[PDB]
């Protein structure tokens, strides 16, 4: 699907959003009350009618899956600053994995929300690690403030092909 909205695409990295492949998405709790097209589709990111968010468990597993090989450079993951997924992990190359395997297996990056991510900053990943992407989980597990409730305006990933 083209999707687009309100993406800023610089020179470096190329956004990822139209290169999900969205009809494969998993979520495996994708907010108990919400659905993940709400942080993730932009325009649907307005926290006010429909965010992503944790409603009982604050460990979020999401699987997606993307339409063409790239590499992923830099990320992008906004929320509020006390409900904000500090403890990001991720693992590429690897289709369907629950959080059990997670944590036997070695995140591709484990990331930490910088305040200036909070922002809408792409913040660079190991970009070492990314060499081809397919298939993409993102594995919340703690929160900024561990605040019990995590919740997600936005998700963006950017990468550079």
């Amino acid at each position: 699907s083209s999707a687009e909205s309100a993406s800023q695409i610089p020179k470096g990295q190329v956004d990822l959003l139209d290169f999900i492949d969205w009809s494969g998405v998993e979520c495996l709790n994708q907010s108990s009350s919400h659905s993940l097209p709400n942080a993730l589709k932009q325009g649907y990111r307005e926290d006010e009618g429909l965010n992503l968010e944790s409603d009982a468990d604050e460990q979020l597993l999401i699987y997606i899956p993307f339409n063409q090989v790239i590499k992923l450079h830099s990320f992008a993951i906004k929320g509020p600053e006390e409900e904000g997924p500090k403890t990001v992990k991720f693992f590429s190359n690897k289709e369907h994995m629950c959080f059990s395997n997670v944590n036997d297996f070695p995140p591709s990056d484990t990331a930490e929300l910088t305040e200036e991510n909070l922002k809408g900053k792409p913040v660079v990943l190991k970009y070492v690690k990314f060499q081809n992407v397919r298939s993409l989980t993102i594995f919340i597990e703690a929160n900024q403030s561990g605040s019990e409730v995590t919740k997600v305006q936005k998700i963006a990933l950017y990468g550079s092909t």
